């Protein structure tokens, strides 16, 4: 792998009009799928950190977003990051995204590290744009070789003991942080359970315990279920992403979680700011945001809003899909022996 060449060319368009491309090789996103997939594998599913560490929510394919972070919040190693995942869909440049956060946790692998997000499963990117970028530039066999990567990743994460970290939120099956490390790689995200509710699930200042999901997916959980989480557990905040905030940045319970959403002005459909936290050696919270036109600054003004292929799709569509997810997932992707029970199959 000739990942500082490959790196370098991912950084190169600095400065360029948002939206071109990075022209990698099959081969060399291959190799970063492979080697960074090992990588993942070595690694605790359940990652435990340290601070000092910058923290970002979705990025969603915003590649010309993604750049202007580091730029704003230092390029790696000049900090250390942990991103919550959701890298690609709904954005137009998911590979340059994932490509380069996969190449920056080749690169330093104890310094940056990658969360799964419920965009990071193949039922869920094969419909809202992943599958399409890799089809239309180079092939189904590389959208797959990313699946792979994906069930891989890590999904949840400790820092300094203190603050749990995941992509959506708690779990009413969640009861032991055992029950996450048990969890084998590489597997997919079910449609219910502990793995679904941890990618999936939302707080709700009007939920008192548990309520319904709007998403149809998961739950919401409420304040209460947030501070009796922290106390049995002696964790002082959670940090999640999975939700659009103003500021990029949204406390919840007493400021016990925190939401960070680091694509601004999304998808172009909402005036939000994109935030990262930064949490210092001595456990301090704060926040740099990019705004459209803590500290401030301006978010890049560039057209956001996306094509949005899958409120197209026929009841014949769908039904074709399906079967083409169900034969992938029952003929080719691996998944661990100990969670095949997890493979999200679809009603034909
Ligand atoms: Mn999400
Ligand atoms: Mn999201």
């Amino acid at each position: 792998l000739n990942l500082d060449s490959i790196i370098g060319r991912l950084l190169e368009v600095q400065g360029s009009r948002p939206g071109k491309n990075v022209q990698l090789t099959e081969n060399e996103i291959r190799g970063l799928c492979l080697k960074s997939r090992e990588i993942f594998l070595s690694q605790p599913i359940l990652l435990e950190l340290e601070a000092p560490l910058k923290i970002c929510g979705d990025i969603h394919g915003q590649y010309y977003d993604l750049l202007r972070l580091f730029e704003y919040g230092g390029f790696p190693p000049e900090s250390n990051y942990l991103f919550l995942g959701d890298y690609v869909d709904r954005g137009k440049q998911s590979l340059e995204t994932i490509c380069l956060l996969l190449a920056y946790k080749i690169k330093y692998p104890e310094n940056f590290f990658l969360l799964r997000g419920n965009h990071e499963c193949a039922s869920i990117n094969r419909i809202y744009g992943f599958y399409d970028e890799c089809k239309r530039r180079y092939n189904i066999k590389l959208w797959k070789t990313f699946t792979d990567c994906f069930n891989c990743l890590p999904i949840a994460a400790i820092v300094d003991e203190k603050i749990f970290c995941c992509h959506g939120g708690l779990s009413p099956d969640l009861q032991s942080m055992e029950q996450i490390r048990r969890i084998m790689r590489p597997t997919d995200v079910p449609d219910q359970g502990l793995l679904c509710d941890l990618l999936w699930s939302d707080p709700d200042k009007d939920v008192q315990g548990w309520g319904e999901n709007d998403r149809g997916v998961s739950f919401t959980f409420g304040a209460e279920v947030v501070a009796k989480f922290l106390h049995k557990h002696d964790l002082d905040l959670i940090c999640r992403a999975h939700q659009v905030v103003e500021d990029g940045y949204e406390f919840f319970a007493k400021r016990q979680l925190v939401t960070l959403f680091s694509a601004p002005n999304y998808c172009g459909e909402f005036d939000n700011a994109g935030a990262m936290m930064s949490v210092d050696e001595t456990l301090m919270c704060s926040f740099q945001i990019l705004k459209p036109a803590v500290e401030v600054a301006d978010a890049q003004d560039y057209d956001r809003r996306a094509d949005k292929p899958w409120t197209r799709l026929t009841a014949a569509d769908k039904a074709a899909i399906r079967k083409e997810l169900n034969e992938f997932k029952s003929t080719e992707m691996e998944v661990h022996e100990l969670s095949r029970h997890l493979t999200r199959f679809h009603r034909p």
